[PDB]
């Protein structure tokens, strides 16, 4: 309703509560605070314009204000129509961030707002899922030479960007922030493990313990979801298409079976494949009455909703973020968060300390593009490992943890080859 | 304020949303559904009057409607001023339950409303914390002879009632529902373990993994909170006064230390003692900046608020359910949910499937008083174990689990002595 | 071969290695060391004669030498023909303990040696499984009036003694050492959890992780076996006849099914029921090729060997403590330790620190009978809880652990009833 | 000493018991059985000569017999003097494998025997630790041109060989078997995790629950040892020099601290660094009386023995595989297995099912060298991932596990970029 040239938000008067959310989580993001203190002294982004597509909650807002405190002019659009937190977005507009996002946006508004954030003519694109980078190449080619580079936050976006590189139609360098150690080993695994179950408990008020929990995919996200489910008392069943990862899951104490077999016995289904149609018609037909389904991957195509809609004679909404599909035989299957990332739609996303480390890497990626975009080709690059090591050492210092250091004798010993028995 | 002779609630128009919540959780309470079916067929509480003091959310409402469906006239009052959900109690008033409760109500309203609930002149009293049973004994002795018996839901209430029995002031029989196997082994341990971290994550959006979590008390709630804290990645420290339970915690993999030593290193403190002043001035003086404190016990006297108030130079409110106490040296200590039951005040309480089991026991305890009050004494009794076994068997059938049965040969072997080596 | 009036052992020349085993574990039994220091100063067992039936390994030997250091004259027979460690027993004979035990004893030698230990005419009988107490009543009635009392170490023996009491034919008081908190919460649960898997790994050199482990019984032993199996990476399936314990196992994250269903899928079967014929013919007929079976209960009647012998066309012994039953269709099923307690026959029994606490209670039980046998009836008694608390406090002191103490205000608060909201 | 031109073993009569052990573990090695079947049908190593340096127990023997069954002439030498099992190597000599190994052999015999194994003039060298590959390069250059290539089994050996490649002294290609997915993710983590505690329990008979377990190194072995220590009830502390891995350990629930601080509080220390002098004088000076030390790394230089010797006033041997170092103040520190690979020297090594996977990779690496040596360079290569996938798929079939397969639609989606929101 408060919609103009410089922003489009639901209600500017929600800003006071948004500021409190941003201030609260920033108390627990020491790595990004450390970087912000530097950005304020050196203003490395003076004159630089930055367009961002991220999940617009209070940790994201602190990243954007950090970039703004480094002197950047910043625009923002939502990365998912339903992950936007309206009060936080109101606070970003009052701060001078050109943010275009209303929670519950239509698909068309999603793209209209993404285009409005692009109007800033960014030198740097910060993206989560690669929609903005894809949109620039497909509908806004008039500004590619202005773009120094982009960065991509999540696995599904990195896969899209690499296919763009393979097809030769990527036109500027992108940093695969998702591919950094301090990202996928912590965000994808520990962050999703906690916040997926946070979201599922919040939407349902159901018991995890003594449930058959079916985790589809045992990559970084899935093994984190499986680890925390087990930690909450569930019997965990893992579905994989990779035989090495299936054996890993067995060795971790989990049942491994295929999707039809898992569909007969699961109580709670969570998808984390990054793929399309992992759960479709013939799986829904086998599910027990009252089964709960949730998706943790980036796009809502992992649980195939049109198959659910075709099976159902009634579609009801008994709770916020719970869609009920009632089948011909009377069975009711429940889909959480409309099949979209359950941690960000039913809850508050990853915890503050996790996003601290991811978004610290995003800030260093943006600084990396600024400094090196002339040396880079239109390809997908990974940040140098020294940036991972810097982030880890700042985190450990803020926890009061001191680790052993290699002695010079040890350094020589590991580089040598004559010291056998 | 919508308050007639029959009810007193915040806002009757909220009732539609309370019904949805009640309908939702009831789909996942099979044991109580099974009991509700029989109560509707046989009407065993026809002409019986029941007054309840419970935490007034969804699952409590389904219990109260189950009793009413069995013929009972039911009155209800809050067990904690801040656990009440205003939309659920609006639905209960519309349904004919004489409920007197407003979220946030004053202590004076808490007791005024408890008296209004008692105006029904009950035959059975269902209590959570033993205030209502204590109130009849202190201010409403004119209806003691009408009361068949009471039932107590929680560990703190059972302790009070056995102290009343030891003192000779208990005037009618009391069923200690908390002492049933199907209660304290499931509700107190598995329920509290999950819902305590539900509430803490909900209030703070902070990471549990890699935190020092201090759990005070290693009784049934304490070991549940510890089990799930560990399941979520935390390093757990247990503080106990019972030496056997301290050893149990060690063997279970936890650090054990006293409260001063734990105060210096904890990031998150959770009390589960049912005692007074477990965490007090000298502990607050030792905690790290940004320590987070939560109480899982029934009364908010475990973390001693007045000592935080005396220590503080400012008291701020950065989030819902987060009080900030700022000390002279700039440290900020955070108290969740005002030091009250964090699972019920910052979240939705125990999961539906847990309360299904607890409240099935409450329904049966009410039936047990109806059928046995004429041959019970003014003492504290425990439900016969056949009822625990019935609740467990109904729950197992609803899960599709079929267990082995003792053969006659095995029963005779277990009662013999001549079959050694 | 070295067999006389005062002892019967395999080889006296093994004593030097037995002494080393006894000295080693005694370094890690501080509670029994504490008690031994007292026994040496007060000699409370001067003139007292003690007959013991225990598993004759090096922790048991230290208990017996502790009793001897208190001035007791001590005899000993094995509690299982196959748990005796010949070198330890040689060391006991050189110390003056009248020990009659050879590893691999026949059933008849087992009883002939048990009778020889009885020839001491004991005032106190220390028993594990209740064979000696049963033998005295059935074949050695000429010495009952000399016997002050007995104590019983394990669950299966306590069940036998209580049936003896119910039949009115128990003739002296017995202490149910197994029923003490510091016994079944630690020995039965944590001790058996570790040492069962110790024994199974040692006999087989097989991988626990990624196996279907079927635990029969979820009492104290079974839940300890299940907990450690899961900790070693196994998928754990629990078989129970108690619906409450079955639900507990579900809530702990384990699969629960009946024995036929478990027999089709288990890779490793462990029995811990204390019952007869939990695994019999129609379970063996469903087992996968190469299934491994082990028993942790006291008697070898839990896995019904005669059904295995009838099914097999060849019975082979591919490894020590592995019996191979080859079936008509070519399947091979492996029974460990001849179906006898796998932790004590395939390995070294419970770890030293666990037996420290159990055998400390056994020493205090013997001292309890000495001091109170005149006040006691021919019944089964449990040690007073103060002895449990003493043992726990000595253990905690030896670990360097200090616990919180209740303040006087807290003591009053927990005994009060007027402090509600 | 039974030593001809063709073998040198302790005692040929032990062979019957070695065969039983070999036959036993082979029943549980399905992947290697599958490969053995093909090797016998196709005889791909006919006329090929193979020299191996491995830990000579049962599973190693089945690998060597598998190679021989494929037509190979096989020689073998010990990878560690104290990991050799004299009965197994007796069976290998009887079978025609030219094995030169005695348990406890001197360092001079270790190298003499390695030279005897090399007297076969091998075409393929299979190594564990890279001594044999290092020995050919330093003392036996007269057969470098006959050698097709070598394979390295372990992390320490791969480090040495890549240092030889970086220095230009490597003269023939080398397969880093340790770097295969089906190796380091299973062998190094799950295998070492189980067999390290197998060996420690076997040597000490002490309780793991409620101990402070210090794990030095959080690589693949270290995190396996930590995972299973926690699974057995211990409080685990990780010591690392890598800051990312330190953070991983925290998030996994473990305390992280440096080695001096961990030295003061550990009860059990386990090194898994592959480095030198991780635990040294100043740490021994800080440890508690009765601390137990064990090494899981390939060379016994992680716990620095000479510093214990200088600190000690007595060195005693209270148990097999337990050295006692008594210090001036009476403290006794215990070193297990002489500081060598505790799983192999104090127990039976990794479980059969783990070595099945590792040694299946060795068999295929030997086949890979046979088929590709004419187009490889003097470099360190990793086996193609198709072989890892083949090993994992054979293992899954033998477990009865059927996993889902990527549809063609899913493969095309994973390679597209236009399908966003
Ligand atoms: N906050 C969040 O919810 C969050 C955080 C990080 C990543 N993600 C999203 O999660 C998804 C994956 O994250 P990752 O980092 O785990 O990817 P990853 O590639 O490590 O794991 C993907 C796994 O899915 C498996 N898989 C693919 N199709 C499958 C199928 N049909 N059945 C079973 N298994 C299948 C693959 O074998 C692979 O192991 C992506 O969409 C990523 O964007 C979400
Ligand atoms: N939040 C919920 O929904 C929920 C659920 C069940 C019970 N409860 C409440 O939780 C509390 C405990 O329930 P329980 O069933 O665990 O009781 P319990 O007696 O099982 O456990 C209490 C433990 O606290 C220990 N303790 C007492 N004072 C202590 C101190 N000063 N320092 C350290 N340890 C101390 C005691 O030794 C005892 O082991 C009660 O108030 C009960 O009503 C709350
Ligand atoms: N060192 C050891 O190996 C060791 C240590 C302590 C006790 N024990 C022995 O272990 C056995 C039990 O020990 P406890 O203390 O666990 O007994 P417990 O009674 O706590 O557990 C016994 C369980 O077995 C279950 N059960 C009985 N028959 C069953 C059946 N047919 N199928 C499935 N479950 C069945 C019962 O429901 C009960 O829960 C006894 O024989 C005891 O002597 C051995
Ligand atoms: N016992 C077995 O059967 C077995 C099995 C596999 C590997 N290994 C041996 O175990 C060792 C490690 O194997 P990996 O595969 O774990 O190696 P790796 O490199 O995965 O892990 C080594 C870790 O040690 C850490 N580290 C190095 N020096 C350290 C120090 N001074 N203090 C603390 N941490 C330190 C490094 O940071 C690294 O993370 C190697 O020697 C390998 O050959 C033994
Ligand atoms: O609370 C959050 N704020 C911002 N980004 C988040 C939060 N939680 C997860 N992600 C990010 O969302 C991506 C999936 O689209 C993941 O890569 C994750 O890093
Ligand atoms: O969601 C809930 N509804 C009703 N009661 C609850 C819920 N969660 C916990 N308790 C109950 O509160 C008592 C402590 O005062 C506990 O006994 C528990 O059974
Ligand atoms: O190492 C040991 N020494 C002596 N007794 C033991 C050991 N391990 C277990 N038990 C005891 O054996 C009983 C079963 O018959 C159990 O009660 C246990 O306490
Ligand atoms: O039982 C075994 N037999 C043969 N090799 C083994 C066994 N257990 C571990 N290793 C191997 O020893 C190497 C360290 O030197 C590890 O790489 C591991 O694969």
């Amino acid at each position: 309703m408060d919609c103009g040239k410089d922003y489009c938000v639901k209600d500017l008067s929600l800003a006071e509560e948004g500021w409190k959310k941003i201030d609260w989580v920033s108390r627990f993001m020491p790595v990004l605070q450390y970087i912000k203190r530097e950005f304020e002294e050196k203003k490395p982004f003076k004159g630089v314009r930055i367009a961002a597509t991220l999940h617009l909650e209070m940790k994201t807002a602190f990243l954007l204000l950090t970039l703004k405190a480094g002197g950047a002019e910043v625009s923002a659009a939502a990365s998912n129509p339903l992950s936007t937190q309206d009060d936080v977005v109101a606070a970003l507009a009052k701060a001078g961030v050109k943010v275009y996002a209303i929670r519950g946006e239509s698909r068309e508004q999603y793209y209209e707002f993404m285009h409005k954030a692009l109007d800033i003519r960014p030198n740097i694109i910060i993206d989560d899922g690669a929609d903005m980078i894809s949109l620039v190449h497909k509908e806004r080619q008039e500004m590619l030479d202005e773009i120094w580079g982009g960065s991509e936050e999540t696995t599904t976006g990195v896969i899209r960007l690499r296919a763009m590189e393979k097809a030769g139609i990527l036109k500027f360098p992108v940093i695969a922030v998702n591919d950094s150690y301090m990202k996928y080993l912590f965000d994808n695994r520990y962050g999703t493990g906690q916040s997926t179950w946070d979201g599922i408990m919040r939407a349902t008020n159901l018991l995890i313990a003594g449930k058959n929990v079916v985790v589809v995919g045992y990559g970084w996200c899935g093994r984190g979801i499986a680890m925390r489910a087990r930690g909450l008392g569930a019997t965990v069943i893992v579905v994989e298409v990779d035989p090495i990862k299936a054996l890993e899951a067995r060795m971790d104490g989990f049942l491994v079976m295929d999707m039809k077999e898992a569909a007969k016995i699961g109580d709670i289904f969570v998808t984390a494949t990054g793929n399309i149609k992992c759960i479709r018609r013939e799986h829904f037909e086998l599910m027990k009455d009252g089964a709960i389904m949730a998706n943790a991957g980036h796009f809502d195509v992992e649980i195939w909703k049109p198959d659910l809609e075709k099976l159902a004679v009634e579609i009801n909404n008994p709770r916020p973020n719970v869609t009920e599909y009632k089948l011909k035989d009377g069975r009711r299957l429940y889909l959480l968060a409309d099949g979209r990332l359950v941690n960000l739609v039913a809850a508050d996303g990853h915890p503050a300390e996790i996003m601290d480390m991811s978004f610290a890497l995003q800030a260093k990626a943006a600084e990396y593009i600024k400094d090196n975009h002339e040396r880079l080709e239109p390809k997908v690059y990974i940040l140098p490992r020294e940036i991972d090591e810097m982030v880890a050492r700042i985190k450990l210092e803020s926890m009061g943890i001191k680790i052993e250091e290699l002695t010079e004798e040890q350094k020589k010993y590991l580089e040598s080859w004559e010291h056998g028995t």
